């Protein structure tokens, strides 16, 4: 078995000439030459079987990505694992090799208004498919958006995804930890479990703001500072929006704050296209019920050069917690069997 910086990376004989790329959420990722398709690919090594939560996340990532088939969602090209459950200690997921991620691109490159428009169109096009499958990504952020050399965008990492459940979305104040802090909708901190499609729209709004300025718009230093950054720009919520917050702890917290005025988007982003700012405003709406939906966002004038509903497909079959790690290991073994 081949080795990559003091760790086994057993993918041969199909995959050779390994090169370390970096560390993903669940471990080492390498690039390799696929001797069958004659191209370089990306290979993620996952070792999840000792922990139930690691098994849950790996199972979600695989089951979701194998069901999805969309130009703007990273696929799974192959899955490598031992022939028997007893010998399976790791799983290798093979995916198309991309040139960069939006996180890395935002750290060093200025994006033209044309690139912002095209990237936002592709994110929304992929999100339309995901949401049409009744799935919430729940961790949209720049590092989860891969780009190839021609700026084709692919959404990745469905390990934190959930089936939408708007009826069971209500919860207490300061309980929920959905998404990565900077991209977390205000309702997560107030009264939401993050089980509605509006959570993903918020994250996309955050990504759009970050493409406009190359800096996160709400860079909370910790969990409890996130809402302060949001309110610092959006201003105090209206009486109508507070009436939607029935939980007394969350409502009274918001009522205890001094009045804050809205910071105009045009002052925050003076170089931004006015149509981009109108859409940003609709995505970064405090009240989740008034927040724009993915299909409405695609139809916004900012995206008029790309908008084509006949070329924005939906899922053919939508998707409709305490399983021990032994059972989850068997389910991962069954879901990966097709690649043997
Ligand atoms: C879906 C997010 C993910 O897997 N990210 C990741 C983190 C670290 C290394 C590799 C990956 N995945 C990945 N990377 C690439 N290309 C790299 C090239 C170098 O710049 C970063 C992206 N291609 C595919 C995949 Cl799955």
């Amino acid at each position: 078995p081949e080795m990559v910086r003091g760790q086994v990376f057993d993918v041969g004989p199909r995959y050779t000439n390994l090169s370390y790329i970096g560390e993903g959420a669940y471990g080492m990722v390498c690039s390799a030459y696929d001797n069958l398709n004659k191209v370089r690919v990306a290979i993620k090594k996952i070792s999840p079987f000792e922990h139930q939560t690691y098994c849950q996340r790996t199972l979600r990532e695989i089951k979701i990505l194998l069901r999805f088939r969309h130009e703007n969602i990273i696929g799974i090209n192959d899955i490598i694992r031992a022939p028997t459950i007893e010998q399976m200690k790791d799983v290798y997921i093979v995916q198309d090799l991309m040139e960069t991620d939006l996180y890395k691109l935002l750290k060093t490159q200025h994006l033209s208004n044309d690139h912002i428009c095209y990237f936002l169109y592709q994110i929304l096009r992929g999100l339309k498919y995901i949401h049409s499958a009744n799935v919430l990504h729940r961790d949209l952020k720049p590092s989860n958006l891969l780009l190839n050399t021609t700026c084709d965008l692919k959404i990745c990492d469905f390990g934190l995804a959930r089936v939408a459940d708007p009826d069971h979305d209500h919860t207490g104040f300061l309980t929920e930890y959905v998404a990565t802090r900077w991209y977390r909708a205000p309702e997560i901190m107030l009264n939401s479990k993050g089980y509605t499609k509006s959570i993903d729209i918020w994250s996309v709004g955050c990504i759009l703001a970050e493409m406009l300025s190359n800096r996160p718009i709400f860079p909370g230093k910790h969990y409890l500072d996130q809402l302060n950054h949001i309110l610092g720009i959006l201003g105090s919520p209206s009486q109508e929006d507070l009436n939607c917050i029935i939980n007394l702890k969350a409502r009274n917290y918001l009522l205890s704050l001094p009045h804050k005025n809205k910071v105009p988007w045009n002052r925050l982003f003076p170089n931004a296209d006015s149509k981009a700012l109108d859409l940003l405003d609709k995505m970064l709406t405090f009240n989740p019920h008034k927040r724009i939906e993915v299909e409405q966002a695609l139809a916004h004038p900012y995206l008029e050069q790309y908008y084509d509903p006949s070329d924005e497909p939906i899922a053919e079959a939508p998707f409709k917690d305490d399983l021990p790690k032994e059972k989850l290991k068997e389910l991962i073994f069954e879901e990966t069997a097709r690649f043997q």
